[PDB]
C-alpha cells in the first residue's frame, strides 16, 4: 500500500525491512535481497527462478511462443540499476492503487488476510504453515522466520507471463479451503500490453483502430485481486470454466475462460458466469469459514513465540470477520460473510479499478489484438501516481493520448 520509506536497491541491509532472504520453496537457494514496503508485503527484485522447480532457467525454450504472446530475455532484471528501477516502478504502482478508495480497500483486505495456521497434524493445536513465511538473515548469519501475505517478484522465463502463485500443501488446498496462503505475484513494471479500442463511434468503417497500451497499475491491481481471493482461500479451481464465444469445435475447441478470470476481470464478461455456480461456491466457502471458526474454538495449544493462542484467534477473528460471544466462542455471521465475500469477488474487479483510474482498458477479457511494449514508469515526466500516462497539463491529458502508443510514442517501444 502506502510505502512510507523511499527505497533504493543499494540501500544497506538492516535485517528488518531491507535484507537478504530465502524462500521456503526448497533447495539451499542463495539468499536474495528483498524489501518490506508495507506490513506483510515484500518486494523481491529478482527474476522468479524459485517458486517452481521446473522453471529455473530464463532462456527461451525451443518452441517458445512468439513476441506478442510471450517475450524472453534471460538478462532482464540482472543488474543493480534494473532492480532499483523495478523496485521504484512497483512502489509507484502501489501508491497509484492506494490513491483510489477501491485500492486502499483492496490493500487493506490483503494486509488483513493472514494465511490460516492449519499446519499442525493435531487438530487441537494451531501451527503456522512453513510455506507462508520467508527466512530473513540475521547479523550472525542465522535465519529468522517471518510471516507474510504477499510478495511481488520478477517474472520467470516468459517476461510477460504475470500470475499470482503460491506454495501448495501435501494434502490441503490452501487457496480453496478458506485457509489462504502467501501469494507470490510474478510481475514487471517495465513492460505493458496493447489493445485496440473503438474510441471512434464504436462503429468504424474499416479504418486503422487506435493502438492503446494497458496501464500497468490496472495489470497489478488485477493480480492483487487474484491474490485477495487466494489469501482468503476462496479462489475458484482453474478447471471451472465458461464459454464466452458461441459454439464450440472438436476437442472442446470452444472459447472458454475460467470462472476465476471472468469474475476478476468483471464488467461485461461477468454475465457468462452461471448464477447457480456462483451461489454454489458462495455457500461452499461459507462452510469453510465455519470449519475455521470451529477449529479456533476446539483449539488449545499453539506453536511459536511472540504469538499467543488468544492473540492469533483474534487475528483470524478480524480476517474472517467472526463473531465472538461473551464465553469467547467464535461463529460465522452470515451477514458479515456476505459483505466480505461480495467485496472480494464482486467489488474488487479490474473493471471497477478502471473506473476509479479513469483510464482506457480493453472491454473483454480475451485480447485478439495483442502487442507488447517496453516502458519506463519511474521518471515523473512519463507517469505519475495520479494520472498514469495521461499527464494533466500536457497534450497527453485528453482522449487517453497518454496510452495512445502512436501519440505518446516516446513512452512505448514496440517489441514486435
Ligand atoms: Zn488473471
Amino acid at each position: 500500500p502506502f510505502v512510507n520509506k523511499q527505497f533504493n536497491y543499494k540501500d544497506p541491509v538492516n535485517g528488518v525491512d531491507i535484507a537478504y532472504i530465502k524462500i521456503p520453496n526448497a533447495g539451499q537457494m542463495q539468499p536474495v535481497k528483498a524489501f518490506k514496503i508495507h506490513n506483510k508485503i515484500w518486494v523481491i527484485p529478482e527474476r522468479d527462478t524459485f517458486t517452481n522447480p521446473e522453471e529455473g532457467d530464463l532462456n527461451p525454450p525451443p518452441e517458445a511462443k512468439q513476441v506478442p504472446v510471450s517475450y524472453y530475455d534471460s538478462t532482464y532484471l540482472s543488474t543493480d540499476n534494473e532492480k532499483d528501477n523495478y523496485l521504484k516502478g512497483v512502489t509507484k504502482l502501489f501508491e497509484r492503487i492506494y490513491s483510489t478508495d477501491l485500492g486502499r480497500m483492496l490493500l487493506t483486505s490483503i494486509v488483513r488476510g493472514i494465511p490460516f495456521w492449519g499446519g499442525s497434524t493435531i487438530d487441537t493445536e494451531l501451527k503456522v504453515i512453513d510455506t507462508n513465511c520467508i527466512n530473513v538473515i540475521q547479523p550472525d548469519g542465522s535465519y529468522r522466520s517471518e510471516e507474510l501475505n504477499l510478495v511481488i517478484i520478477g517474472p520467470s522465463a516468459d517476461i510477460i507471463q504475470f500470475e499470482c502463485k503460491s506454495f501448495g500443501h501435501e494434502v490441503l488446498n490452501l487457496t480453496r479451503n478458506g485457509y489462504g496462503s502467501t501469494q507470490y505475484i510474478r510481475f514487471s513494471p517495465d513492460f505493458t500490453f496493447g489493445f485496440e479500442e473503438s474510441l471512434e463511434v464504436d462503429t468504424n468503417p474499416l479504418l486503422g483502430a487506435g493502438k492503446f497500451a494497458t496501464d500497468p497499475a490496472v495489470t497489478l491491481a488485477h493480480e492483487l485481486i487474484h491474490a485477495g481471493h487466494r489469501l482468503y482461500g476462496i479462489a475458484i479451481n482453474p478447471n471451472r470454466v465458461f464459454k464466452v464465444n458461441t459454439n464450440a469445435y472438436y476437442e472442446m475447441s470452444g472459447l472458454e475462460v475460467s470462472f476465476e478470470e471472468l469474475r476478476t476481470f468483471g464488467g461485461h464478461d461477468a454475465k457468462f458466469i452461471d448464477s447457480l455456480q456462483e451461489n454454489e461456491f458462495r455457500l461452499y466457502y461459507y462452510n469453510k469459514f465455519k470449519d475455521i471458526a470451529s477449529t479456533l474454538n476446539k483449539a488449545k495449544s499453539i506453536v511459536g513465540t511472540t504469538a499467543s493462542l488468544q492473540y492469533m484467534k483474534n487475528v483470524f477473528k478480524e480476517k474472517y470477520l467472526l463473531s465472538e460471544d461473551t464465553s469467547g466462542k467464535f461463529s460465522v455471521d452470515k451477514l458479515k460473510f456476505d459483505k466480505l465475500y461480495k467485496m472480494l469477488t464482486e467489488i474488487y474487479t479490474e473493471d471497477n479499478f478502471v473506473k476509479f483510474f479513469k483510464v482506457l482498458n480493453r472491454k473483454t477479457y480475451l485480447n485478439f489484438d495483442k502487442a507488447v511494449f517496453k516502458i519506463n514508469i519511474v521518471p515523473k515526466v512519463n507517469y505519475t501516481i495520479y494520472d498514469g500516462f495521461n499527464l494533466r497539463n500536457t497534450n497527453l491529458a485528453a482522449n487517453f493520448n497518454g496510452q495512445n502508443t502512436e501519440i505518446n510514442n516516446m513512452n512505448f517501444t514496440k517489441l514486435k
